[PDB]
């Protein structure tokens, strides 16, 4: 990677760019608009994309970037693409076969970064969600220092540049960090994050141990609607957030993807609208001020979009501790 780029340096000594699109879809449209989203969001001047073995949408991306280097685009040095291991795979012996498989889905030699994507386990097997006849997901037990070891596995042996964590809470990271024989700290927590649910003390911990926040959520989420509660208040209709895009003469979602940007954060989004995907590069063109700043971290009223409710039950559910 150009270290020209817009990026932040990990721990490992790696970029990354701090504006990333995502690849998570609506339920709605088939996996395949991945590849079209992937060639618009590239055009526009992304170069990093986020991606997971379950939102199945990675051999689409792939091949959207195939093509964009195929035809002078883009250059794989400069991609930076995040995979992350299902709570399925998350059993030592099991988590380099699902790196390995995905790098056979993407056509890819190495993913950039590889996350485990939630700290708590599900039983094995090809199906994400395994539940039993009551509806309820059948959840597995797992060593996460284990998982962890594995995870530095994957990187000795060169399939991923870097490895961090995601949905995790401030006593999972310290799990990790204090671990006997430690050989890599995560490079990154990845966690919802906005206006509304700033993550204050989450984030200040984060650097203090060299940890980059990764933030979902950014624009209030594509609220699918398995995940949440549609009686929520939708994050770009906050009032504040439209008199400060009229005060900046530019737009609600500008605004909170700046206010993360000014933060030190590094910033997720998707659009399905490929006039939105140009607008929201955008975000490298103006400052908020440092009073401006002060009245949006005052929308903070832990409002969580995705607590991911089916998992309520877990031992290792990360949003019962305060963070
Ligand atoms: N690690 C995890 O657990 C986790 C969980 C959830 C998501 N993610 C990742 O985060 C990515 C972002 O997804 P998200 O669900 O968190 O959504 P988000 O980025 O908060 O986006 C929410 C909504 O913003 C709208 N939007 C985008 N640009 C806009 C603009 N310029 N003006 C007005 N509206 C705009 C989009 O609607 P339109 O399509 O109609 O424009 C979208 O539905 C995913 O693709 C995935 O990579 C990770
Ligand atoms: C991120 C979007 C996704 C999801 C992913 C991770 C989560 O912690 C919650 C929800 C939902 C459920 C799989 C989804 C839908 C479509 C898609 O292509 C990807 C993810």
């Amino acid at each position: 990677m150009n270290s020209k780029c817009h990026c932040v340096i990990l721990n490992d000594g790696n970029f990354i760019p701090v504006l990333g699109f995502g690849t998570a879809l609506p339920l709605e449209c088939p996996k395949s608009k991945a590849k079209e989203l992937t060639k618009i969001a590239i055009d526009a001047g992304f170069h990093h994309f986020d991606s997971a073995s379950v939102y199945n949408t990675e051999d689409h991306v792939g091949e959207a970037i195939r093509s964009k280097i195929a035809d002078g685009t883009v250059r794989r040095e400069d991609i930076f693409y995040t995979s992350k291991v299902w709570c399925t795979s998350l059993h030592p012996e099991l988590v380099r076969a699902s790196l390995e498989r995905s790098l056979q889905k993407l056509q890819f030699d190495y993913v950039d970064l590889y996350l485990i994507h939630y700290p708590m386990a599900l039983k094995p097997g090809e199906e994400n969600f395994p539940v039993d006849e009551h509806g309820k997901l059948i959840f597995d037990r797992v060593d996460l220092c284990a998982t962890w070891e594995a995870m530095e596995k994957c990187k000795d042996a060169g399939l991923t540049k870097s490895i961090g964590v995601s949905n995790f809470n401030y006593r999972q990271l310290e799990m990790i960090l204090n671990k006997p024989g430690l050989k890599y700290k995560p490079v990154c927590n990845q966690v919802e994050c906005h206006p509304y649910l700033n993550q204050m003390k989450l984030l200040d911990f984060c650097k203090s141990k060299d940890i980059v926040l990764v933030a979902y959520g950014v624009l209030g989420t594509q609220r699918y609607p398995p995940w949440v509660d549609q009686n929520s208040p939708v994050l770009l209709d906050e009032p504040v957030l439209g008199s400060m895009a009229k005060k900046y003469n530019r737009t609600p979602a500008l605004i909170a993807l700046r206010y993360q940007l000014q933060r030190g954060i590094v910033v997720l989004n998707t659009s399905l609208k490929e006039e939105r995907i140009k607008e929201n590069m955008q975000v490298f063109e103006f400052q908020l001020s440092s009073e401006d700043m002060k009245v949006l971290d005052g929308l903070n009223r832990n409002m969580r979009y995705i607590p991911a409710a089916i998992f309520k039950g877990h031992p290792n559910w990360p949003f019962l501790d305060e963070y």
